[PDB]
């Protein structure tokens, strides 16, 4: 049970960009995309030197891990269930001063209106602190788990989608570019190469179970994640000799505003 | 409820410092002394880029928060109750190739015990970070309360007790100077400026109440918290125009390895 790499990596990028980012605000409203667990949320709210003394709002699209944390996060700072690629409820258009978006790793099928809903869920000289994943193998894993013969025929019916700035040169540039013509004045994106090892296999086979794009009955997911393990060896993500796995992803750092 | 200006400060110093201390080990057994709530030390964990397989212990003194989080920081990575003050338990002397201690924002009475212990905790060539606070003004604060011609005479009997280094000029030499008399063979100690406003009067309240050195009765409990703000508006910590509290003090940053 280690959400790890996402909650360190939230924290790291967090603390860096910190004293970048002018708060200059009496009141204060501030919306986290993706909270899932609170954990993030609940330090992000610690290390905000500002007021907000009330709608720190958050959302996810899992209903399930949003409730477990409305019964943990507590009260007097808002909780949502929400989906950012889905159409914008009208009622908080323009109502966040700062928009928190850490990756989810569950892969994204439509950028530019998750990018233009930052956007819109911004008010006037309003900042965004977004991170995404530019490089990651796990994605790479599963859809070559997709392509395998044994595979290929029976989730080929399940949509690979297509990210615009994903393992393409310059992320950094592309993203930047489509934020610009969302509207944002300023931008500043950055790539950020970032390590995670596994000491136990068991360990990740957790990720991957809790990652699976894949919806295989109670049947044989054992027997799909089993075939995940296999191709990740093939892949060399898992050292079969030391029995550890070690991820090396590209993160991309986003700091902007309208 | 917020303790968040230890849970900040932690995050912040923990972040600062991560890549300037080397693991270069296989197995590792890490101590946080004064764990609290284990929202720092599941940070901590995750924040830490080793194996560390079993064996993250952690204590504190008191029992209920101790036991709140063996309940809620999970298995395979112990808690425990402890006092770094008392005599150390022979059991864990040198187990430690990295102790965290994150100020406690209660008087410490002896240092160099804690110092002594915190050298006998640790292994060889193993790490410890502490922070410490140099000047704090809600120490000040109940000082001053124990000194009030109301108050002074029924609370002479309770300990003030000194620190070598608290409100001294240049507190980081004095407590290098301690370090490596104890034994400690590279130490690197630095003082650090922060500032934490509150926002309404009723959460100032809330931490002078879990801070309280004072065991007066439920009964006065009430009527003494009462006069300590009242004293915190005279000190000007309590801004009495605005509602609002600002602390400025200074943190000690101790890097050090034996």
């Amino acid at each position: 049970n280690s959400s790890s790499m996402q909650r360190r990596d939230a924290l790291n990028s967090l603390t860096e960009y910190l004293p970048k980012f002018k708060w200059k605000e009496s009141k204060e409203k501030i919306l986290d995309i993706g909270c899932a667990d609170g954990s993030v949320t609940n330090i992000i709210s610690s290390c905000c030197p500002t007021d907000f003394e009330l709608f720190e709002a958050c959302d996810v699209n899992v209903k399930s891990v949003k409730y477990a944390t409305e019964h943990y996060g507590t009260s007097k700072m808002r909780f949502r269930v929400m989906d950012i690629e889905s159409d914008l409820p009208k009622e908080m258009k323009g109502k966040f001063d700062h928009v928190f978006s850490f990756y989810t790793l569950h892969w994204i099928e439509n950028q530019e209106k998750a990018f233009q809903n930052i956007y819109d869920l911004t008010a006037d000289d309003g900042e965004c602190f977004l991170t995404l994943l530019a490089q990651m193998p796990v994605f790479n894993l599963f859809d070559a788990l997709k392509h395998t013969e044994k595979w290929r025929h029976w989730l080929r019916y399940i949509k690979n989608f297509i990210s615009p700035y994903y393992e393409t040169s310059d992320p950094d540039v592309v993203i930047e570019l489509l934020l610009k013509r969302v509207g944002f004045r300023y931008v500043d994106v950055r790539c950020r190469q970032k390590k995670f090892e596994f000491y136990d296999l068991k360990s990740f086979r957790n990720l991957l179970e809790a990652v699976s794009p894949f919806k295989v009955g109670q049947e044989l997911q054992e027997e799909l994640i089993d075939d995940v393990m296999e191709v990740a060896k093939e892949m060399r993500i898992i050292d079969t000799q030391n029995s550890t796995a070690k991820l090396i992803y590209n993160l991309v750092v986003i700091h902007c505003r309208k």
